């Protein structure tokens, strides 16, 4: 059940991923501003019953950092190339934050490949082409407009002080139940990977495609998933995300985790462990 | 026919203002990230026929900078208090950018005081309580979410490098027809005033009240102005702003200034001079 | 008199300046510059020619896409500009990477560009398959810095743009004289290269320069037939005729005496004089 | 097994070196941007059967930092003076990175001193005078042109943030199989020594000379070594470096270390340990 | 009428001072955070009629910067040694800010030497031992507690950004009627001299001694001056400072300069010029 | 043998000191750039047989930082007042670096108070008034001229980066046999106390008096000590300092500590313990 | 009027200016300066002479090797430059370290330098085997800071060159007046000293100044026979006649009233008047 670091050449760049365990494969997809590291307290328990695969998605963590392909459908093709490279034609998938949107396209574009889908604190995308943002949603997630608005200006302002900027998400009360989810060591690891030249540039592209090409993909994604889907959000961030996933999927269970913010794998790792072992058991 | 620097005790703080010329009074109201200085190529023409009053609005320029009262209703009471201070009971008003919204409330709350109103590249408020931002508009003005979402965090990232940030607005092709509206000496003036401790914090309170109390105040402003209004946007920013002003005013004319960006008083001063002289001539 | 203009080109806002009237001349700048490098040549050309000097993709005050920095794609931008302005015939002047873009602008639009003037540049850095002599790799060691790992180069340059640009603008290995540029001038280049995206975009010029550009130049085997002149500084590339002779049938030029890489600024009068005579038959 | 810290006066500067164990002496020679410290996980195992000697080469680690003599032949005289000072007339050598080039001149210039030579992820020199860098090779090792090209300018760009710069090498997927070969403590040790004034200057001179004097010395070094050589590269950096070493040595063995980058001593210490003990066994 | 720069060794340090003109000597004593430069628009007009002598006081401007002797009694002895050096046994004095407090000790301690005293916008000392600060006074001059409370801590915080801090006094509406009394080239001159190592340390010792030995001295300074004293404050700072001076002088005239802040010599030079020429007229 | 932290009001400032143990009192005097903390590995053993007293001398460590009194005669009067406040009329003293010079004046000025004197790697002063510096000596201690020449300018250049500057002394092969005498935690403690405002200013004053007042004091200090003295230097710094102490003391023993630099207490704490326990035994 | 030039000199590009015509005079600057310190002197001398004012090894805009910073070797650079311009006979003015370079230039080329004008310098800092009295070591404490551990001094200086240079440029112990330099003149010296290698190189001037140069000055026993004038500022080195009499047989000079160290900049008319008289026999 020990984690090994690996790389492979995926769609012209070096993708870092970790593996643990044996048996049926579960792919864990992190979000912004994180890395496979955000699953470190989940992987060992899952690795007793599953093969666990946790990549650093295009641009983030220790993965190399292309200049394009940050729309979530293109990033989903990296996950596909990775899974097929490891020799698997069937997988379960957990996706948190942007990883849940990548997870959505990964399942939507590969109905032969994804058998079960577990989302944590994410909606299938930010918005569909032609829809509007209610003022309170805009305020609750203002950062999408700063990151994705003029991404080179965001990158400059963030890269000046990554240690300060990441704490807007990692320690504040509007993102977490407890301001103490993350040790200073854990925050230092996220500051290390977001400080690698290109990580901030890549991350603002995640948001910038998120308000452009991704919105056009979401409006055209009307063919509901037929696989089992569970969607759990944190009481103290997106709350009950089950209805949102009900819109792109026939079979959706879930709700909100009590006294839990956005970073569900790190604030309530035992919730994710237990929920996942039960949700994926029929696949072992 | 030459500008003079003045100050006055206004609603508990020291407010900076420049006066010039004589005859019927015009009150010129700057926006963000500027000061009375944006009117410097306008004032000397208006001053041949008019008394010209151009203050530093609350928190910005060389004005003092309280900790609240940044909704445009409250700042308009500042303009009321000053005009009362200077002996005037009837005035003309030009408002650019947020000056525009301050001017809207100044006219709305004092029906006997503001006789005519000239707006540049602004709408009466960003949005009304209950409404939503189309993606295109959210992207065009993404800064409003950065400044207004978590003001303290935005103040921190902007304050690290005012010289860099201000240029997002002052020299870019999405804000200006020409990237050369501002000499380095002009930019250095607006960096000086915005580098005064409290100027950035106050500036972000402008956007923060912008998306909270200001939106409530606009949903309740349905008693339309009866006074003549003109409203000129720049071709290369807000364009034909007449319809936005017809929602809150019975008697609106104007349109788009051609090959002109957001900073109409500095990119096309002659346009502002000729319009103003003709629009306010009836009040001499 | 120079007028500032913008146009929506290939999905971004392109800044360009115009002056004068009559036959159109396009002046294409290089790294780390902008239209501003032609500021002391334009008024003299403006007397006899329409002059159009754009900020190429990502540099100067132009908008800064994330892709399309290979020189063929930056040539399509110039085609779109020239078409936007109403012209179906142009003269072109290209300095540094502006020369390489010029080259592709001519190569891909045989019935649009009538005459080509290259300053201190070769068609591209190298063809795919070829290798760098050690002395050459040491002379232009910066291409590997900017183009090798562009994010890393972007990080290291951006901490001090005022310092890094002086590697090129005041040194004796790029200039006959270390006083070609006023402090006001360096400050303009610092200003545009400190706009978020300008450095990132610049490193993309070099990255594509060592990758896709090398493939496009290896296949660029159909020689230009239009008149070409190629002049390099004595104290940089010097006599660049042999290099252009490989992509062009009709090549004149050579080396400017006591002149470094930045010929438009070090020797404004040479460029004015050479261009009025070269472009004369097009009025 | 205890590592001890020493210094000797060597060719006019103070050289830091560490020692461990007892028996026949093995000299371990580090490369850029490291120090004796890259051997820390190999020394104790070697020290059970050998005397282990690991200096900080001229200008790097904690050694003093002259302004000249950074060509690899001069630096090998330093290693000769150290071995002589310690009283030994026969040694084995392991050289990693630039320490492999210094090892090469140490063996070439002292044919009765050095009995066996183990090379890790290096070639005898970057290139021979009169030869050309293929475009893929120039891109792979593009840092040599940056350091060596205009050393004062590289020195300034690097010294501005040593902690950022060294991670280009220490945590990247193109230099390492895993992005996790180095703890934050290990990188801080390399940042410490390379933050000592003179270290970045000295390191740039290793490369400057690497592309000048060293290229001419390599072309003239036409006498193949007669002593046993093993040369092992990482699968994910130089790979099978036997042919490169077959040009300068008559008896060469080795290959590629599986799923190993450039930093073989730290990424596969057990591989270096097992290989050294078997290769140097006949000298005990 | 031309300013010349000089230096003289005074009480064991190099004192900088400027001279112009001929006739009866007037000595001009600057305050904080300034230098002889604050008198630059007064000196030429005073020099048509008088010898003008304007030194950099101890530690400030380009004068050298001892570690002790910042009490105003001691700094008055430097001015005595300077008037001695230049060979005058009768002078008039103008003293602004702390220069006024020095000028007081200069007259008090040398009664045959100082014939007439002109104070600008100062009181003889911040306070007498035994007395207490009203809350209004404490808030109005809070900087005195900063500088003089823990001078090393004030020194470190101010010195981090001298350009930012000086503007607390030079451009603000509580120090100045107009926020434009100083150009950028003028604020640059004050940032230049206060960035000379030792200028901020010296400055804080002006304040530290101002709240300690100066208070003991002022309590025991009870034999009032017999010489004619005029004291003028700015209407927007100290105002009518006659009562404060009537305490320590028998023959006081003066009052308040209309629409003038603290810096009377740069904001209302002509007032200083006409008040001076009239007040010292009986000395030619 | 637990160390306890204390303070006393000594000659007008708050002096930090630690104590430990019981019986006859030994006073340990640190040098530059250090504090009581250099004694931390010696105190516990000496505390089994003695009362151990280790002060932070004027301006350094956590002691307060007056602006004067940094000549070593004056700093020795602080130690007299401390020993007198603690109620002792007989003491032994150990002094290292500048502590040794302070110890010298303490014994020289208090012939009946100090019974025995242990010097570590110091000479009684830098130089006697009227003597000259050979070129090699000036180069070996070049920093005294940096610190003491123009202390404000050195304070400015050192205070920009204290972490970097202290390493000139703490990790360098010319000050230390080993570059690893100090952990990062130890260096951090020295950086912490020398990053207190006043500390660097005070340190520079030690050197400034060191080349001024102290040279006049030392020329006049011709009445040799009569009490037992032992003086031990590092093999790799001052070596056998007996002859230097025999010029000011009749009864001197000591020599050089093998493979030891300047920081004897931290590089060879056991030598200091063993030597102090034998030397001070007769006083128990 | 002043022309910026360069030449390959002993393996590096040396920047130099020239002006005027007739007999050549060579002007050698000191630390922390450049050809620039002569700019109020050059105009008046260019009415009667050719003026040549190089940037010495590693300072100003000249290129910056790692070695050869001893004043005998820096004098070989000056000999190579003079001979590139084809003069068999020169007059020389040296200020500060330029004075010591001038000394070895004169000492090592007995038929090249006809006449020598020293401003506020001594032949070297000190002779090997000699010692610094305490007040001397304090007055020039900077030589030990720059020359002791050069790498350490470079790090501390280079963190803020604008602050450090003011130790020399605006202080009452280096200058009668604190206003000898405009902000624009200080910015010029900050610019050249902010080029990477400038501070490293300057520190090597002092490092060699307290080592090889002390050995070389001890072995410089053959007094010069050519006319030497030596003038210090009243408020720095004062009457430097005696110091130059130890190494030259024919020395005149003294002290300039109310003048610090930077005589070329605080008393240009004094340097002009003195140069024109002294070198007049050489027209």
């Amino acid at each position: 059940t020990e984690i090994t670091h690996h790389q492979a050449m995926i769609n012209g760049y070096r993708m870092h991923y970790v593996t643990a365990g044996s048996g049926y494969p579960l792919v864990l997809l992190h979000g912004w501003p994180q890395s496979w590291y955000e699953w470190r307290n989940v992987i060992p328990a899952l690795a007793e019953q599953f093969t666990v695969i946790a990549p650093d998605l295009r641009g983030l963590g220790d993965s190399e950092k292309p200049m394009t392909g940050f729309d979530k459908r293109t990033m989903a093709t990296d996950v596909r190339e990775l899974v097929s490279h490891l020799g698997y034609d069937k997988v379960g998938v957990i996706g948190h934050d942007w990883g849940g949107s990548v997870a959505f396209y990964f399942a939507y574009d590969n109905r032969d490949l994804v058998e079960r889908l577990f989302i944590l604190d994410m909606i299938p995308g930010l918005i569909k082409a032609g829809d509007s943002f209610p003022i309170p949603v805009a305020l609750m997630i203002n950062h999408i407009f700063f990151h994705g608005g003029n991404p080179d200006w965001a990158t400059a302002l963030i890269s000046k002080d990554v240690n300060l900027y990441l704490r807007r998400f990692l320690t504040t009360l509007d993102y977490n139940y407890s301001p103490n989810v993350f040790s200073e060591e854990d925050i230092a690891e996220y500051v290390r990977v977001n400080s690698l030249p290109g990580s901030i540039r890549s991350g603002c592209q995640w948001y910038a495609t998120g308000l452009r090409e991704d919105t056009e993909n979401l409006a055209k994604a009307t063919d509901k998933l037929t696989i089992p889907v569970i969607a759990w959000g944190g009481s103290h961030f997106l709350g009950d995300i089950r209805p949102a996933w009900q819109e792109v999927a026939e079979n959706v269970e879930g709700g909100a985790v009590e006294n839990c913010g956005h970073f569900v794998p790190e604030e309530k790792p035992q919730f994710v462990i237990d929920t996942a072992l039960k949700f994926f058991a029929p696949l072992r």
